[PDB]
């Protein structure tokens, strides 16, 4: 599967404050999609879609905050 956070669990932005999402899940995704709206320190980031596949499930969508070690959303890219 694919994750949302790498082996960080302790650096710079070891968490994720998600403001807005664009999926319902993103069921069938492309290799472009959206940039999730995550906020950090004083700035906000955009995470488009490096790869395509499905948008299986989201656990802690928006409104709440997630860490690393924990997942957020996952992606399937069966052959990358």
């Amino acid at each position: 599967a694919f994750e949302f956070k790498l082996p960080d669990i302790g650096e710079g932005i070891h968490e994720g404050e998600i403001v807005k999402w664009f999926v319902k899940p993103g069921d069938e995704v492309n290799e472009d999609d959206v940039l999730c709206e995550v906020q950090n320190d004083k700035a906000v980031v955009e995470i488009p879609s490096p790869v395509k596949g499905k948008v299986l499930e989201i656990l802690v969508p928006e409104g709440t905050v997630a860490t690393v070690g924990q997942t957020l959303i996952t992606l399937d890219a069966p052959g990358y």
